[PDB]
């Protein structure tokens, strides 16, 4: 069995290997990359996502989210308070202000220590989940707006044609902006490209150990657990590496820098934080190996998780028994 310790693998495809996205994902899996839940892909030196980032300031962040924490430094939840719209140029200035800017630090490890010590005492503002793309239309390789769609994958594998679309999302971050512990909708893959700016630190639990994280989360968030049998779908809970180590939960960590891709694999729980002003682009995708994970994915039916239009068909076809209850949660 390849990668039996479930380490995060880093790949350096050549320009030739970067042509066929599906084939390269299947290659990485042949080497055991999925066992970590997360992989890093450094693009060939010849590749670029677009020519420059000099003209992005007028993108609108219609609903910036202030991430307010409750709890203790290593075990907290966050809620998202909606703020007034602002442009990317306005948000970048805000991120660089004395109130929000990255503190002085020695290295990524020192910054990670400072994040876990101090995150809860501040409320950073995240421009998340903005439909759109920063890939140039002429970029033909690993262009996250030109991937094969999940609807077409389900149709190719299972023969059933379904409604829905699959488009990318932009994330504008600042110091301390935080992504809570989650797997993807329907335990899909994700791919994330850091277009510009400061790094993003990731934590990940191997898919084969995901239920260990869930059991810890039910212990640490006991009211939330009673409310919903899949409350991590709410994407609000944080647990620090120190707490994970104290409770014997297997995980790994890695820092993504600008110009790098990360792939999350089906049922790979992940969480993380931004080091400073940055912009990422991410999208869900599927492969044949996902189908079995989609069929088994947990679902939130309490009403909190509220998701895209396109998840309807995935539940309806892959999880017909759960469909009625889940749809009640959506309505
Ligand atoms: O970058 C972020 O805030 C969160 N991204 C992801 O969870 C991802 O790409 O799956
Ligand atoms: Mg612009
Ligand atoms: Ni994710
Ligand atoms: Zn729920």
């Amino acid at each position: 069995a390849q990668n039996p310790n479930c380490n995060i693998m880093i790949f350096h495809p050549t320009k030739e290997e970067f042509n066929d996205f599906d084939k390269y994902i299947a290659y990485m899996e042949s080497q055991g990359a999925h066992r970590a839940g997360l992989a890093k892909i450094i693009p060939p030196k010849e590749w670029k996502a677009r020519e420059t980032y000099d003209n992005i300031s007028e993108i609108l962040i219609a609903t910036p989210l202030q991430q307010v924490a409750s709890g203790r430094a290593g075990v907290f939840t966050q809620y998202h308070k909606k703020k007034k719209a602002m442009t990317v140029g306005e948000y970048r200035h805000l991120a660089n202000s004395k109130k929000y800017q990255t503190p002085p630090h020695q290295n990524f490890e020192d910054l990670e220590r400072k994040y876990w010590k101090n995150r809860i005492y501040n409320s950073p503002i995240y421009g998340a989940d903005i439909s759109g793309s920063l890939f140039d239309e002429n970029t033909k390789q690993w262009n996250l707006g030109h991937l094969g769609t999940i609807q077409d994958l389900l149709e190719k594998e299972c023969g059933v044609v379904i409604e829905g679309v699959n488009t990318p999302y932009l994330y504008f971050g600042m110091w301390k902006t935080t992504f809570a512990w989650h797997t993807e909708d329907m335990d899909l893959y994700s791919i994330n490209y850091l277009h510009l700016g400061e790094p993003k630190t990731w934590y990940v639990v191997p898919p084969e150990h995901g239920q260990r994280l869930e059991r810890l989360a039910r212990e640490l968030f006991p009211g939330s657990s009673r409310g919903c049998g899949a409350f991590l779908r709410h994407k609000v809970a944080l647990i620090s590496p120190t707490v994970l180590k104290e409770n014997g939960i297997p995980f790994n960590r890695i820092t993504q820098e600008a110009g790098e891709f990360m792939v999350t694999f089906p049922y790979g729980y992940h969480a993380g934080f931004n080091h400073g002003f940055n912009c990422a682009e991410a999208i869900n995708f599927a492969t044949p190996r996902w189908i079995d994970y989609g069929k088994m994915a947990s679902q939130c039916s309490c009403g909190e998780a509220r998701v895209t239009f396109s998840m309807d068909a995935f539940v309806r076809i892959l999880q017909p028994e759960r469909y009625d209850l889940w749809k009640r949660g959506q309505d």
